C-alpha cells in the first residue's frame, strides 16, 4: 500500500452564534452553496483530513464530535478518527482523519492564545493543532478576532499576538513562530474584518449582494486592504471570494441581512461583511491548490453562514536510507555563495545565522557576518563565502530536493532573532550555483531579506 504524494484537506469555519446546529450540516462538508464549490461527482470521495473551526460554539466537545462524525459517516460511509480537539471558551478546533492515516499522523500538539487585556480578555483568541503527516508538518489555527467595524487595528494586533504566542510544532525551531514551523499552515476563523463603507450605504450594499456584484464591496474589505498594505497576514494566500458576505444574517432564513444598530449589538451597525475566512501559507515550491472556497446556503441557525475551503496539498514520505536517519550521508552537501542579509534595524550588533532543517541532524550556527552601511541607510550583513557547508542526513535527490532550510539572523549581543525566512531545495539544477532569496520577518512583520546563491550536491 504506497504512501501518498498528495492529500486533500477540508477546512471549515463557522461562528455558530451560541445556537445549536440544525439536524443536517452535510452541505458544509460537501463544499455546496455559493462561491467556488465542489463537483457533485466527488461527493462520496472522503477528504483525507477535516479541520473544523467553530466560534460561539455552545456544544460540549462530545456533542459536537458526535454530530461531526455522524455527518461524515453519512456522506462517505467512513468512520473518521479523532486526531485532536481543543477548546478555549467557545472557540474550538476539531481534526478528523481517515482511519488509514492513523499510523501516518504523529507529534500532535494543541495550544490556545487569549487576546486582549483586562476589558478585552475573556472571549477572543485562538486555538490550534499541529502534527506530522509522514514527512510533512501541518498546522491549523482557528481564531476569533475582535469584533466591530472600527477595530481593524485591534484585529491586526490580535493576529500578531496569536502568531507570536501560539506554541505549536517543533519546539527545537526556537527562533521560528508558527508562520515558519509548518510545510502547510492554514489560518481560519471569524477574523471579523468588515466591508468599510458608510453606514448610509447599507441598502446599496444589500442591492449589490442580490445582484451577485461583489467587486465594489471586496475593494473595501478590510482584510484584503490590510493585507495589500502589509499590515496583517504577510505572506499568506486567500482564494478569490465569489460568495456573498457571510455575516450578519437574520436567523432561520438567508433572505435578510440584519445590519441596523440594536441594544443587542451595543448600538453598532453590522454592515454585510466577509467575517469568516480561510487563508494559508505553505513553504516555497510545495504543491498547494485551493479546490473550493465558499459558504453554505442551507444552514441558518446562526447569524453567520459556515465557510468551507478545500486543498490538494503535497506531502512527502518518512524517508529511511542505509545512512540517515542517525548519521550523515557524505554524498550530500548544501553550499552558500555571495550571501548577504539586508535588515531594517537601526542596531549595530554583529549578526550570525542559524540554519534549521529536518534534513540536518541539528541546527547549524554560522560565523558572524561583516556589517556594511547600505546606500539607502539600511544594514547589509555580508557572509560572502564564509557560511558553513551543511551536511544532510540523506543524499538521495528524491528526498533532498523536497526539503527546506529555515534561516534566522540573530544578534551576537542578545542571541535574539532579527529575522526569519525559508529557502526551498527544489532547485532547477544540482552541482550548479543558483540564486536563492527569502524575505525575513520577525513577529510576522517584514524586517529584511536574505539572498545569495546555493549549490546542492545529491547522490545523483
Ligand atoms: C492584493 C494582494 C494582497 N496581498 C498580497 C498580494 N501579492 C500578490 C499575489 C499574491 C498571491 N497570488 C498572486 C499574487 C496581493
Amino acid at each position: 500500500q504506497p504512501e501518498p504524494d498528495m492529500i486533500t484537506i477540508f477546512i471549515g469555519t463557522w461562528n455558530m452564534g451560541n445556537a445549536p446546529p440544525p439536524k443536517k450540516i452535510t452541505s458544509w462538508f460537501l463544499s455546496k452553496g455559493q462561491g467556488k464549490t465542489r463537483d457533485d461527482s466527488a461527493d462520496y470521495i472522503p477528504h483525507d483530513i477535516y479541520v473544523i473551526g467553530t466560534q460561539e460554539d455552545p456544544l460540549s466537545e462530545k456533542e459536537w464530535l458526535e454530530i461531526l462524525k455522524h455527518s461524515l459517516q453519512e456522506i462517505t460511509s467512513v468512520t473518521f478518527k479523532t486526531v485532536a480537539i481543543h477548546t478555549l471558551w467557545n472557540i474550538r478546533i476539531v481534526v478528523l482523519a481517515k482511519p488509514e492515516h492513523e499510523n501516518r499522523i504523529s507529534h500532535i500538539c494543541t495550544d490556545n492564545v487569549k487576546t486582549g487585556i483586562a476589558n478585552t480578555l475573556g472571549n477572543k483568541g485562538a486555538v490550534g493543532v499541529s502534527f506530522m503527516f509522514n514527512g510533512t508538518s501541518l498546522g491549523f489555527v482557528n481564531s476569533h478576532l475582535t469584533s466591530g467595524s472600527e477595530k481593524k487595528l485591534r484585529r491586526n494586533q490580535n493576529y500578531m499576538n496569536i502568531l507570536r504566542f501560539l506554541a505549536l510544532g517543533d519546539k527545537k525551531l526556537s527562533p521560528f513562530n508558527i508562520t515558519h514551523r509548518f510545510t502547510h499552515l492554514f489560518w481560519f476563523g471569524d477574523l471579523n474584518y468588515r466591508v468599510d463603507l458608510p453606514t448610509w450605504e447599507a441598502e446599496t450594499i444589500i442591492q449589490k449582494i442580490k445582484q451577485q456584484q461583489y467587486a465594489d464591496l471586496l475593494s473595501h474589505d478590510q482584510l484584503l486592504t490590510e493585507r495589500r498594505e502589509q499590515k496583517v497576514f504577510l505572506h499568506f494566500e486567500e482564494e478569490e471570494i465569489t460568495f456573498a458576505p457571510t455575516y450578519r444574517f437574520e436567523r432561520l432564513t438567508r433572505d435578510k441581512y440584519a445590519y441596523t444598530k440594536q441594544k443587542a449589538t451595543g448600538m453598532k451597525y453590522n454592515l454585510p461583511s466577509w467575517c469568516d475566512r480561510v487563508l494559508w501559507k505553505s513553504y516555497p515550491l510545495v504543491h498547494v491548490v485551493c479546490q473550493s472556497y465558499g459558504s453554505t446556503s442551507d444552514i441558518m441557525t446562526s447569524d453567520h453562514s459556515p465557510v468551507f475551503a478545500t486543498f490538494e496539498a503535497g506531502v512527502t514520505s518518512q524517508f529511511v536510507s542505509k545512512n540517515g536517519p542517525g548519521t550523515v550521508d557524505s554524498q550530500g552537501q548544501i553550499e552558500f555563495l555571495r550571501c548577504y542579509a539586508t535588515l531594517k534595524t537601526k542596531s549595530q550588533t554583529k549578526f550570525y545565522l542559524e540554519f534549521h532543517s529536518s534534513c540536518l541532524e541539528s541546527f547549524v550556527k554560522s560565523q558572524e557576518g561583516e556589517n556594511e552601511e547600505g546606500s539607502e541607510g539600511e544594514l547589509v550583513v555580508k557572509f560572502g563565502e564564509t557560511l558553513p557547508k551543511l551536511k544532510p542526513i540523506i543524499s538521495d535527490p528524491e528526498y533532498l530536493l523536497d526539503q527546506h532550510i529555515l534561516i534566522s539572523i540573530k544578534s551576537s549581543d542578545s542571541d535574539e532573532s532579527y529575522g526569519e525566512g525559508c529557502i526551498a531545495l527544489r532547485l532547477e539544477a544540482t552541482e550548479t550555483q543558483l540564486p536563492i532569496y527569502t524575505p525575513l520577518t520577525h513577529h510576522g512583520e517584514l524586517t529584511g531579506h536574505f539572498q545569495g546563491e546555493i549549490k546542492l550536491q545529491t547522490s545523483q
